[PDB]
């Protein structure tokens, strides 16, 4: 491959609310934080106070919180990466992400931008079955299921 | 592994722009194309119109358009880059080198007018470097060295 897919970057507003959640959510044990920047981290991300590298089966993801007085929701309608899909590996895995779900929700351990719940798992013409969840921050998550 | 990642959604409103800038610059290639959706996925992209599926790299990227408001916003929790690791340090100037010939060419429009930053080493000698597709969103490349 001539390049490989290496970290995506979360910008949340409450950095330990969504580390706690993507640890407990997702298993992501962290393998380093930063809190001294060179300038061109802070020229792409003005006024970025912590970083986070977390870690899940292959993924990496760099949670950061930049300060700020405000805490705005997502935007949907601009162009934007939209949603992160990971595979499973049942149709018992597909409902065990959605009880875990429901369980994080419920727990009132953490605070969520958006109300909304997880969608039903579904099955298309094809027998691939599809979640969508939120994080605390409002960002969706796929989760599918290929036969 | 309790999971493995499968592709990532990429949002635009021209996209026959992105097909073609993802298709130069990341050598993606089209591996299908949907006009006709499920009614979970209209609820989740309401008024979507088309959606394919680019492959570069390990990487999947699915790229859809929905109604024809720009430019990304700064400030709101989101997915905020996408990072690759390339495989020597002359690929990362090469990936510069690319970034620039694409927006000098004219085939494209951009979001936003920003070039493409310098190639920084931390103390580690890893590099750096960013880039904004034509969306305006950004994307990461760097080199770990072993
Ligand atoms: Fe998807
Ligand atoms: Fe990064």
């Amino acid at each position: 491959h001539a390049f490989r897919f290496h970290h995506i970057g979360v910008q949340t507003s409450d950095l330990e609310n969504s580390l706690g959640w993507y640890r407990e959510f997702f298993g992501c044990e962290q393998n380093w934080s930063l809190e001294k920047f060179s300038d061109l981290t802070r020229s792409r991300l003005p006024g970025i106070t912590r970083l986070v590298e977390l870690a899940a089966g292959d993924l990496r993801i760099h949670v950061f919180e930049r300060a700020a007085d405000a805490t705005p929701a997502p935007v949907a309608e601009v162009p934007q990466f939209q949603h992160l899909c990971l595979a499973t590996r049942s149709p018992e895995e597909m409902t065990e992400w959605r009880d875990r779900w429901l369980e994080l929700y419920e727990s009132g351990r953490y605070t969520f931008v958006r109300d909304e719940g997880p969608t039903d798992i579904v099955v298309d013409e094809d027998g691939v079955l599809s979640l969508y969840v939120l994080d605390v921050n409002g960002l969706e998550y796929e989760f599918t299921y290929l036969p």
